[PDB]
């Protein structure tokens, strides 16, 4: 039954009402697909989990609780905190305990995302629901005047795969450790979604939650959208674009226009495909990178007369200078034997120290890929700018703040980081299921 089921829109836990929230990872059930009440893990008792919302400068305060039958914790994808707030595998909480999340926010607005970060069960968690939205918002976003209220909609785009009852179903084969690939796509945890729309502009708020797919994002029906920002915000000027790389982890803020829709038509959101991301041969059961796939929906059901007009300076960002570094060092992303994914052809042990980094320095990452697949590599504690690539594929998202950055097969991925927050962190692939299988690794900043 294609785009028959309403979009879920989570509801905000926006600290402007809110001084201190309450998560508790429980089990729970919802029917995801099939009116069949499946199994799942939320932080509310439903999901979508709900979107955080927050200024930059606002106390973010929050009581975790662990009901969950193994030890894990919250890690604030894209936040700029102290390590003991980062969510580090080793800082897990066993079952029925507490963790009082308490720090200031003190970076630019954006769009972040939350979820658990267990070591070798970050994919299971995420896959069953652990998983949401994070806002953050300043002044200067706030003086752009964009579409927003209505007009801005969260997107959590995640691919599934669902049994005969209805049921989820996680890993199946040894290709798995290489990455699960979904037949079925939900956004917002709804099984093909559809929504209501006006004819005028609205501001998409995009987090591939996946478990490995890379989408190649396109709207047949529309010519043009706008990529206004990247995981670490707005980006200086609009750009133009026709289609869209995101991989898993990675945020994008864009700008659709409807304006030229008659009611009862439609824009149907869906991926071109992206066959180059996997050199490996997938679970045939499943679609492939190079699957096109249908996501959502967009409806045209009401005339609008919101003329709401995009600026061309969205902000100013400055572009770090590879002189302004005072050290070089590489990552090697491959796979080593046994089917482990390592970077510097280490497995991650939780408790040992594989780079060491001047607090307040600034460096540039070599990130070298292997063959078999494309890697979106992230860095907690951080953020980064692309100061170059050797592939040749145009990824106007690296003209923007990053957190994780998509590494093509045999390329280099050159970044330049300022690391601005003391302790150990992780830096590590995201495609979780070799996250689980070992590619992570530690930093310390000193
Ligand atoms: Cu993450
Ligand atoms: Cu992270
Ligand atoms: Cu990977
Ligand atoms: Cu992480």
């Amino acid at each position: 039954e294609p785009f028959t089921q309403k979009l879920k829109i989570p509801k905000e836990i926006d600290f402007e009402h809110v001084a201190k929230a309450k998560f508790n990872a429980q089990k729970s059930l919802s029917a995801l697909y099939k009116e069949k009440k499946t199994d799942i893990l939320t932080f509310q008792g439903d999901l979508p989990n709900p979107t955080i919302r927050i200024k930059n400068g606002d106390d973010f305060e929050l009581d975790f609780t662990n009901s969950l039958e193994k030890p894990t914790i919250i890690h604030w994808h894209g936040l700029l905190v102290p390590e003991a707030m980062d969510g580090h595998p080793k800082d897990a909480i066993a079952t029925q305990m507490l963790k009082e999340y308490r720090y200031k926010v003190n970076q630019r607005a954006g769009t972040f995302w939350y979820h658990t970060h267990p070591h070798g069960r970050t994919g299971e968690e995420i896959y069953y629901g652990l998983a949401g939205l994070y806002i953050i918002e300043d002044d200067n976003e706030k003086a752009l005047n964009l579409p927003s209220g209505e007009f801005e909609l969260p997107l959590i785009i995640q691919d599934r795969r669902f049994d005969k009852e209805g049921d989820l179903i996680y890993k199946e084969t040894p290709q798995d450790n290489n990455g699960v690939l979904g037949d079925v796509v939900m956004v917002n945890s709804t099984v093909h979604p559809y929504k209501n729309v006006k004819n005028t502009k609205y501001r998409l708020r995009i987090l591939n939650g996946s478990s490995a797919r890379t989408y190649k994002l396109a709207f047949e029906g529309i010519e043009d959208f706008m990529l206004i920002g990247t995981d670490g915000g707005l980006l200086e000027e609009p750009i133009i674009v026709k289609d869209i790389l995101i991989a898993v982890a990675e945020r994008i803020d864009i700008i659709v226009d409807f304006k030229d829709k008659k009611v009862g038509e439609s824009v149907t959101l869906k991926t071109l495909g992206f066959k180059e991301a996997n050199n490996f041969v997938t679970n045939p059961a499943y679609p492939d990178s190079g699957a096109k796939m249908d996501i959502m929906r967009f409806k045209v059901t009401e005339l609008s007369t919101q003329n709401s007009q995009i600026p061309k300076k969205l902000s100013t960002i400055a572009k770090m200078k590879a002189s302004d570094a005072s050290k070089s060092r590489t990552i090697t992303m491959e796979i080593i034997e046994g089917g482990v994914w390592t970077l510097n052809k280490k497995p991650y042990d939780m408790h040992r120290v594989d780079e060491k980094v001047k607090l307040g320095s600034t460096e540039i990452w070599e990130i070298k890929n292997s063959a078999h697949m494309a890697h979106p590599f992230h860095m907690h504690g951080v953020h980064f700018q692309v100061l170059e690539r050797t592939s040749s594929i145009d990824f106007p998202t690296d003209k923007g703040w990053k957190d994780t950055v998509l590494v093509m097969p045999l390329e280099s991925v050159r970044i330049i980081v300022k690391f601005t927050i003391p302790g150990l962190f992780v830096h590590h692939c995201h495609i979780l299921e070799h996250e689980d299988h070992s590619m992570m690794a530690n930093f310390l900043v000193e």
